[PDB]
């Protein structure tokens, strides 16, 4: 009886970051392993950035997915969470150290030897665009029954992005007023994370156009155009905080530091672009504070999905075939998707 | 109403040149306290303040947010101060009392501060500490605890408050926490000795070689690092659970700083602004880590700042001078020239 699990995933072979088929093996499921068929895998800007090598994290061969919805067809003996049947989902990690201070306090994200989905080098592995996956129990998320996962499964990286910061923040918390910086994944998001948390959201977006979803679709409180010099003037000391989901450098620090209150803090989670501008008075005068933040911990991760599932929030998706996977990295590059292209791994990806 | 006749020592214009400036100070009211200075330390930012560096301040100007002194009278509803208690006044007199920082104790952010030196941060006319009599709202006036010297210790007002405050925020004054210290002047020595008595390590970054000996022996410095050894500095990468940097806004490269930060490590931004840091994203997201400033400290921390240095019997070394050496200080002061900060002896030199 032939025991290995046969997977494949799609990614790059090479540096050239061709899109293509990657067939490879998943290990047998040890006592403690659940193995996972995938319905639906997210794709964002992350992964379109990382197949071609961006940041210089990527190991070829490439297979990315750090989103990933499925279900569960097998359980190792010992394993108590899950049985057959269950929905589930993993996020961007699927092993780390277990004994350091981080591991121990439920940050693993910021162990220093964390086991990424998609082996990213910030054990070699291939992420969740792929057909199967074998992880253990502890790095498996509890579908929340109410939420779909081809709209919900963006959440696993919008939703934990910005929800880990504002609860590392104190941020929240009824009452509190937050902006947010550029209307995609994230942003959205944390709109209406922000709303559903008893606070206020105000949007700065370079899009116009997005005036009408901001306010009628997410709840934002406040729409503002990043050129409305005079309003932004307005917003001077209004924020409790402020998250960047923008390419890091492309907006202003001085702008985010004047929309803050007292005590304040920016909340960095854009890719760096470029080197952000400082000035120290605003935190000086003010005891603002920048902060930056990556993914989030294990439970912050399954908080996130029963906070959204109890709210009913999802991410605006467009749920395609993996056939179209070319032209989605071309969208997503181009900011034409409304907001994340989640991937039908379950209907449309075959064998040979 | 005015009454008591004073003399301080600032500037009565841009220009600078240090004087005597003739005025009177209101009759005590029901809650004010009236202080007989003894001691008013001077440092950098009001070497920089007379000459107006910064567009704060308004002529004519007597500095002085370092004042030490004893009480001679008390208004009828004053019961906190006796006549004959030693006393301090820092760089507040005043604050709107009603805003959610005032409510928390936190008056050095009210919008509206009523600065001693009557600096622009609106606020009332004043002149500040380097004068020979004081009249103070209660509420702004510190407790000398006895075991501290105010010659020695008056820096501390200063010195002290400016690196405890941010300290305690963060929650770094613990045990068992590595914090580097950039520069090795009044704040940086200062810090340093927080450090220590708070059960910290405490390494220095300083642009003096010869500081090396005091950092170590005088102030008890686990390390001591030149700024320009990149080799040491590299093999501190990830070691520190928070960084004060007490040199001017941007001398001090903020990469280098972020990169000295362990896992969720603070840099603390107190120095005076002087140009644009150059902030990368990428440390602060992969370590998050956090840039936070800061400013003085509420009455309470200034309070409570004092109260653990003489615990700890703590001082800012301090060059003891009279009144007429104000200008050489002054210059001893733009040039890194004394060790680490002068205290004016007002009670005995002016008149
Ligand atoms: N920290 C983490 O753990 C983490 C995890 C995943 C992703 N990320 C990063 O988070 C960022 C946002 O993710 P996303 O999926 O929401 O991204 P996205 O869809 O690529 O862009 C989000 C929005 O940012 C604004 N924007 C994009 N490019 C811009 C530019 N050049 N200048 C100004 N504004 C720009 C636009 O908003 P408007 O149309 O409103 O202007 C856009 O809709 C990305 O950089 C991504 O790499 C971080
Ligand atoms: N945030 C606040 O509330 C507050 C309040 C008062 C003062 N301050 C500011 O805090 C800072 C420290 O005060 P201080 O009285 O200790 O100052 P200081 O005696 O003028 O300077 C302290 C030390 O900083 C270093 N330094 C000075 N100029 C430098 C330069 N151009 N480049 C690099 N390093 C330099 C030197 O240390 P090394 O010899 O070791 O290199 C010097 O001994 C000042 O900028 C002061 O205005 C802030
Ligand atoms: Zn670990
Ligand atoms: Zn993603
Ligand atoms: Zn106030
Ligand atoms: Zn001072």
């Amino acid at each position: 009886l032939d025991l290995s699990v046969k997977a494949v995933g799609w990614g790059a072979a090479d540096a050239s970051g061709v899109l293509q088929p990657i067939k490879f093996y998943r290990r047998v499921p040890g006592e403690r392993d659940v193995k996972i068929r995938v319905l639906y895998s997210g794709v964002c800007n992350f992964d379109m950035e990382m197949v071609r090598n961006k940041w210089g994290f990527t190991r070829y061969p490439y297979v990315f997915g750090h989103e990933t919805a499925g279900e569960v067809v097998e359980v190792g003996s010992k394993v108590e969470k899950f049985k057959v049947g269950d929905k589930v989902a993993v996020g961007c990690m699927v092993g780390s150290c277990g004994q350091c201070y981080n591991c121990q306090s439920g940050m693993e994200n910021y162990c220093p030897e964390p086991n990424m989905a998609d082996g990213s080098v910030y054990e070699r592995s291939y992420g969740g665009c792929s057909n199967v996956m074998v992880v253990d129990e502890k790095f498996v998320l509890r579908w929340p029954e109410n939420l779909p996962q081809d709209k919900g499964v963006a959440l696993l990286c919008a939703g934990v992005v910005v929800y880990s910061p504002m609860k590392h923040l104190g941020l929240d918390k009824p009452g509190k007023h937050i902006g947010v910086f550029g209307l995609g994944g994230l942003g959205s998001v944390a709109v209406k994370f922000i709303k559903a948390f008893g606070g206020k959201a105000t949007v700065i977006s370079t899009s116009r156009r997005k005036e009408k979803e901001a306010i009628e679709e997410h709840g934002a409180d406040a729409f503002v155009v990043n050129t409305d010099s005079e309003q932004l003037k307005a917003l001077a000391g209004t924020m409790d905080g402020v998250v960047d989901t923008t390419p890091g450098g492309r907006t202003p620090m001085s702008l985010m530091l004047n929309l803050l209150k007292f005590d304040g803090a920016v909340m960095l989670v854009g890719a760096p672009e470029s080197l952000f501008e400082l000035p120290a008075a605003p935190l000086i005068m003010g005891r603002k504070k920048i902060i930056g933040s990556s993914t989030g911990g294990l439970k912050e991760y399954q908080e996130m999905l029963d906070f959204a599932a109890k709210h009913n929030i999802v991410c605006d998706t467009e749920v395609i075939g993996i056939d179209y996977l070319s032209t989605a990295m071309e969208r997503i590059k181009n900011l034409d998707v409304k907001y994340r292209f989640a991937i039908d791994i379950g209907n449309t990806l075959k064998f040979e």
